[PDB]
């Protein structure tokens, strides 16, 4: 199995993405998300169980790029891992 997987949780909708960011061997300290084609990185709220959501006041344009800081100081970037046509429950791994 991969080390970093991005699972789209139940409740996601066009104006509300909810992702289960897992990194075997570490924990997320903060996860930012940049929409497709924007140069802006928005912060994501730490929901619980390790789910980071984001409530956009406009719909969200995929594919999505995620960037995180782990509790161990690991800071990686992943461009486009959750496509525009993501299916819920589905796990996306680079």
């Amino acid at each position: 199995v991969p080390k970093v997987t991005f699972t789209v949780e139940k409740g996601s909708n066009e104006k509300h993405l909810a992702v289960l960011v897992k990194y075997e061997g570490d924990t997320m300290a903060e996860v930012e998300l940049r929409e497709h084609g924007s140069d802006e990185w928005v912060a994501m709220t730490k929901g619980e169980g390790g789910v980071w959501t984001f409530d956009s006041e406009e719909p969200l344009q995929g594919p999505f790029n995620f960037r995180f800081l782990t509790e161990k100081g690991m800071k990686n970037v992943f461009d486009d891992v959750v496509p525009e046509k993501y299916t819920i429950g589905a796990t996306y791994a680079p």
